[PDB]
C-alpha cells in the first residue's frame, strides 16, 4: 500500500487519493513575510493537565502515542478554534539526516523532525466523523531540532525497543504530553489536510513557532525503528515525512507580530 518509498511514496499517492492534488492540502511552507498578524486571534488553550495516556503503537508509518478520549480530559481550545477539540493521539516525523524530517517548513528551512499533538472537534461526536468535515480536527505542530536533550521526550525514547517493528504496540501510562511543549505558544494557522493518506481535508492546522531541542542521542533511537514487520527485511523507518504542497488559494495568520 501506500508508503514512504521510491515506489508507494507522495508522488504516488494520487493515484490512490485523488485529493492528494487537492483545494487545502497539506503540509505547507510558511513564509514568515507573507502570513498576516491577526490581533483578533484569542490565546491558544492547551490543557493537558488530565490527560490519560494509554499505549504507544508502531503502526508502520510512525509511532502513536494514544490517549483516552471518551472525556474532555485533555483539550485544545481558543487560538483560531471554535468549540473544544480533544487530544487523541500524538506521533512525530522525522529523517535521516539533521537536516530534513519536518512535514512543514518555515522560509524554506526543513527541521529534524515535527511533532503532530492531534484534536477532534467534540461537536462531531467522535473521530470518524470528525474527519468528514472541514473543521473537524486541530492539529498542534512543533518543530524539533537538534541540540540539548528534551527531558520530557525521553520516556517517549525508552520504549522504543519495544515496538521496534510494525503492528507492535506497549503500554504507555501515565506520560504527560506537557513535557513535549516550548515556553512560547505564539503560532501560524491555516486550513489544511491530513499529512498521510486518507489526505482528508479536516485540519485547521496550528504550527508553533519555537521549536523545542532534542539531544542527537534521542533522533538517533527514531530512526532504528522499522516500518517492516517482525521477521521480515529490515527498513529503517527515516523520512517518513510529505514534503511542502501548494498554498494555492490560502492565507496564513500569524498569531504574533
Ligand atoms: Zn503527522
Amino acid at each position: 500500500h501506500w508508503g514512504y518509498g521510491k515506489h508507494n511514496g507522495p508522488e504516488h499517492w494520487h493515484k490512490d487519493f485523488p485529493i492528494a492534488k487537492g483545494e487545502r492540502q497539506s503540509p505547507v511552507d510558511i513564509d514568515t513575510h507573507t502570513a498576516k498578524y491577526d490581533p483578533s486571534l484569542k490565546p491558544l488553550s492547551v490543557s493537558y493537565d488530565q490527560a490519560t495516556s494509554l499505549r504507544i503503537l508502531n503502526n508502520g508509518h510512525a509511532f502513536n502515542v494514544e490517549f483516552d478520549d471518551s472525556q474532555d480530559k485533555a483539550v485544545l481550545k481558543g487560538g483560531p478554534l471554535d468549540g473544544t477539540y480533544r487530544l487523541i493521539q500524538f506521533h512525530f516525523h522525522w529523517g535521516s539526516l539533521d537536516g530534513q524530517g519536518s512535514e512543514h517548513t518555515v522560509d524554506k528551512k526543513k527541521y529534524a523532525a515535527e511533532l503532530h499533538l492531534v484534536h477532534w472537534n467534540t461537536k462531531y461526536g467522535d473521530f470518524g466523523k470528525a474527519v468528514q468535515q472541514p473543521d473537524g480536527l486541530a492539529v498542534l505542530g512543533i518543530f524539533l531540532k537538534v541540540g540539548s536533550a528534551k527531558p520530557g521526550l525521553q520516556k517517549v525514547v525508552d520504549v522504543l525497543d519495544s515496538i521496534k517493528t510494525k503492528g507492535k504496540s506497549a503500554d504507555f501510562t501515565n506520560f504527560d504530553p506537557r513535557g513535549l511543549l516550548p515556553e512560547s505558544l505564539d503560532y501560524w494557522t491555516y486550513p489544511g489536510s491530513l499529512t498521510t493518506p486518507p489526505l482528508l481535508e479536516c485540519v485547521t492546522w496550528i504550527v508553533l513557532k519555537e521549536p523545542i531541542s532534542v539531544s542527537s542521542e534521542q533522533v538517533l533511537k527514531f530512526r532504528k525503528l522499522n516500518f517492516n514487520g517482525e521477521g521480515e527485511p529490515e527498513e529503517l523507518m527515516v523520512d517518513n515525512w510529505r514534503p511542502a504542497q501548494p498554498l494555492k488559494n490560502r492565507q496564513i495568520k500569524a498569531s504574533f507580530k
